[PDB]
């Protein structure tokens, strides 16, 4: 039907208190307002998750710590100190964002409609007793969880820059839910983990797709090597709902400064998503220059509905924040590609022997 937006003021301006992304979710809503695209969706408030909806992925101990915390020693103990500083009231953000994300997985079981977006979700690194990457909740799980409540085979696609590592060791040792993610791969490089023979364990052995990406990849190779992957994985796995993460860290621009990606190449990912006609849900988190991630969600949201959207800017809130052109574009940054043809080839080809498996159920 209509695609679901979630979102409450309330809510945006709890998203705006993170102090790694200020005012970060504002930017965001106001540009997508600016366009007049909330007037095109369904908005739906989110709610705050419960103890025991957080517990279905998180452990009670992990989750009693940070509700004391918000309100010590074993900090560390559960990853809260330097990346995730243990703030005053850090467990009612968790909880906000984690139910903004459940609302937009129950919206989507519910019929209510075949996408739901969440763009302040989508935090990845979370494990089920330790805060990680400035993820003190993994909200993508959660929301993992409850469409699996209806839906047998669960894809989740994670763009962001980094390797969806807290998602993925969730779904390790389960072939009910693959996890496919396209991220920077380098020795030093956060969180250092997902090569191409990261697989997964057990019974979920091959059912975790990692593609290591060297720096400055562009829309064309991008859309190759992810058209590539999902199309042997839609065959392979023949998911029944898709959770696709969009952090916005792979933009020119972004102080990562690592891939070299416009919301177009993105965009393209998207399309071909959209185009299986399945329940899908639309996280974020990622993004780094505040006015690049307002314009690569509003332009993702456009190609959502379907709309061509007017390159200026209009004037609004943020408007000063938007140089130097005051565009909606995104000029890839004058630096090399560092992937090597036979390097992706190879990549590619190790995966696709890795699918074969699957399709031999
Ligand atoms: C300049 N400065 C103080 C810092 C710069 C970079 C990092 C960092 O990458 N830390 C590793 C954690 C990165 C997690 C990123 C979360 C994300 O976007 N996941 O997709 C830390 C501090
Ligand atoms: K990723
Ligand atoms: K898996
Ligand atoms: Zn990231």
């Amino acid at each position: 039907l209509v695609p679901v937006y979630i979102y409450s003021p309330e809510y945006v301006s709890m998203c705006d208190s993170l102090a790694k992304i200020p005012k970060r979710a504002s930017m965001v809503h106001s540009l997508i307002e600016a366009y007049a695209l909330h007037k095109q969706m369904r908005i739906v408030k989110p709610k705050v998750a419960s103890m025991e909806e957080m517990a279905t992925f998180h452990t009670d101990a992990y989750l009693q710590h940070l509700q004391k915390v918000s309100q010590h020693p074993d900090s560390i103990e559960y990853g809260l100190g330097y990346d995730c500083p243990a703030t005053e009231g850090i467990f009612d953000y968790a909880a906000a964002i984690g139910g903004a994300t459940i609302t937009a997985a129950q919206c989507l079981i519910d019929g209510m409609c075949k996408v739901a977006i969440n763009w302040s979700g989508g935090w990845h690194h979370a494990k089920k007793d330790e805060a990680s990457g400035f993820c003190y909740l993994n909200d993508a799980v959660l929301g993992i969880l409850r469409l699996r409540r209806k839906f047998e085979r669960i894809l989740y696609v994670d763009l962001d820059l980094h390797h969806g590592d807290g998602v993925e060791d969730a779904f390790s040792f389960t072939s009910k839910v693959m996890t496919v993610s396209l991220h920077k791969f380098s020795p030093g490089f956060f969180p250092g983990t997902g090569d191409v023979s990261d697989v997964g364990l057990g019974k979920g052995r091959y059912y975790s797709v990692n593609v290591p990406i060297q720096d400055g990849i562009q829309d064309e190779k991008y859309y190759q090597i992810c058209e590539s992957v999902l199309k042997e994985v839609y065959q392979a796995f023949n998911p029944k709902a898709v959770v696709l993460q969009l952090g916005a860290d792979t933009i020119a621009g972004d102080p990562m400064c690592s891939f070299n990606m416009t919301p177009v190449g993105i965009g393209k990912c998207l399309k071909y998503i959209l185009q299986w006609q399945l329940a899908t849900l639309i996280l974020g988190a990622g993004g780094y220059n505040l006015a690049n991630t307002a314009r690569c969600w509003t332009y993702l949201t456009g190609v959502i509905l379907g709309k061509t959207l007017s390159s200026e800017i209009p004037d609004h809130e943020f408007f000063t924040a938007y140089g130097p052109d005051y565009v909606l574009e995104i000029t890839p940054s004058c630096r090399p590609d560092r992937n090597e043809p036979h390097r992706i080839q190879q990549i590619l080809n190790y995966i696709k022997g890795n699918l074969k498996h699957v399709v031999i159920e």
